[PDB]
């Protein structure tokens, strides 16, 4: 019944290939957020500058 | 008689190597399947990845 133990080694394998992995999918979004963020930004000048000129 | 008494000791030897051998061939499977579990194991990533991703 160390094939217990082993099908233990399995089991807890059994349960361990899944739901172990949080908020990568949220995370990666973030990111691929981000990327959207970093190009906007340089419209904030004209925009400033058209604050800025009126 | 004795001899009935040995042969006892004989037929109870007698039917005594014979079907008292459960599920192993049923147990060896399970590693042997469980073996089979180890190894796709790593496609979870990409394929994670892949749903990561896209």
């Amino acid at each position: 019944f160390t094939l217990i133990e082993l099908m233990i080694v399995i089991a807890i394998v059994g349960i361990l290939a899944a739901v172990a992995l949080p908020a990568y999918q949220d995370y990666t979004a973030r990111a691929q957020v981000s990327e959207a963020i970093l190009l906007a930004e340089g419209q904030k000048s004209a925009v400033t500058e058209y604050y800025l000129n009126h």
